[PDB]
């Protein structure tokens, strides 16, 4: 397959296999309320197969960035539907993130005290609306409080349909609440949900399910990051934890796996913990999304092994709004300035020329 050539995925043909990663931008409100700007940018970069959206707050309690967007009021919903409308009048598809960021979350932000597998403190610096702050403590989730967090990702995800959204990709990498009770670093857990592999695996299939219940599996999917630390999260064994994580994904048949996949060398996740896509190939049976440090070279070398179906791109999206047509091109990247991430206004965010 070549970078350039149709996807189909769930119940949808993306245009190509050149797809945008997940980025959190923080151009919303503070009360996580998207913004007019926002379906500007997005629009700008429709050309990609399937834009991921920025990570969305599936509720106050799980949203602990500041001016992220959320997306559990009607106020939300109906702030989305520029940016979805804008997406699909320039003829792409986009996925919201669905986010609860456990551990990770200021109460600063949230207002509430952050929840987790387990009680622990957060290494680092959080950012917040008063300069960074370190984290709080978080307390551990009761078994009694798993059916109001399932209800929590259940509305969000019909919250997603209604905003006009193709479907949802569940978030489940990079340290935040489902990856912290995957991995043995941070899950101490006693009960159904730590211990075994299949007890810490079993939160991201309840909210898988519970997700597929509600809007269907062919709009559903999953985001994981199983090699190299992140926010204080990692696994002694990733191997055997995540491989049995993506063949109960695989069975399930979501729309596509995402994974960002850290390296020796790398420059979002650095780590010697290996790559499992090689492994997880084998078990998962669906389109497996690769991501991570990837070059054009190097994204349609991994098409060309099998290994990835697509491949996503986050720094070179930022910068690079056209980011397809440039590669066809050989056409120079805009380098991303990295003070501009998360700042609040429009520089370094909708004004990167297109070609
Ligand atoms: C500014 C910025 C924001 C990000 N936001 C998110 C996010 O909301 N959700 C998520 O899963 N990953 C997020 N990531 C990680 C990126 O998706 C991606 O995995 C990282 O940029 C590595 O890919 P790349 O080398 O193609 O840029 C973010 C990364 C950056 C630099
Ligand atoms: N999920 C992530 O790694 C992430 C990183 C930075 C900002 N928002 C989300
Ligand atoms: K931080
Ligand atoms: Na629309």
């Amino acid at each position: 397959p070549s970078l350039f050539d149709p996807i189909r995925f769930g119940a949808f043909t993306a245009k190509n296999r050149i797809w945008m990663a997940p980025l959190t931008r923080g151009r919303a409100t503070r009360d996580h309320v998207p913004t007019e700007i926002m379906a500007e940018y997005y629009a700008q970069r429709a050309s990609a197969g399937l834009i991921i959206s920025e990570a969305t707050g599936i509720s106050q309690e799980g949203l602990g960035w500041p001016y992220a967007p959320g997306i559990w009021s009607d106020a939300q919903v109906e702030a989305w539907l520029p940016i979805t409308q804008a997406v699909h009048d320039a003829g792409g598809l986009i996925f919201a993130q669905l986010w609860h960021m456990g551990r990770m979350v200021p109460s600063n932000v949230s207002g509430m005290q952050p929840v987790a597998p387990s009680a622990s403190q957060a290494p680092g610096l959080g950012h917040t609306y008063d300069g960074k702050k370190p984290y709080d403590v978080a307390r551990a989730l009761r078994l009694d409080e798993i059916p109001r967090l399932l209800d929590d990702y259940e509305k969000a995800a019909r919250h997603a349909l209604k905003a006009g959204f193709d479907g949802v990709q569940i978030h489940a990498a990079n340290g935040y609440l489902i990856d912290e009770f995957i991995r043995d670093s941070t899950n101490h857990r006693h009960d159904e949900y730590g211990g075994a592999v299949e007890n810490r695996i079993r939160l991201l299939k309840d909210v898988t399910e519970r997700v597929i219940a509600t809007i269907g599996k062919e709009r559903t999917a999953v985001r994981l990051s199983p090699n190299g630390e992140i926010q204080g999260t990692v696994d002694s064994h990733p191997e055997q934890v995540f491989i049995p994580a993506a063949k109960m994904l695989s069975d399930l048949d979501i729309a596509f796996l995402g994974m960002r996949e850290g390296a020796v060398d790398g420059t979002f996740g650095k780590t010697d913990q290996p790559k499992l896509s090689p492994e997880i190939r084998k078990v998962f049976k669906p389109p497996l999304v690769l991501n991570q440090d990837y070059t054009f070279e190097t994204a349609q070398a991994a098409l060309d092994s099998g290994v990835a179906d697509a491949i996503s791109f986050g720094r070179p999206f930022i910068g690079n709004p056209d980011l397809p047509r440039r590669f066809f091109e050989k056409a120079p990247l805009t380098k991303d300035v990295i003070e501009t991430w998360y700042t609040q206004t429009p520089k370094g965010y909708t004004d990167y020329p297109l070609l």
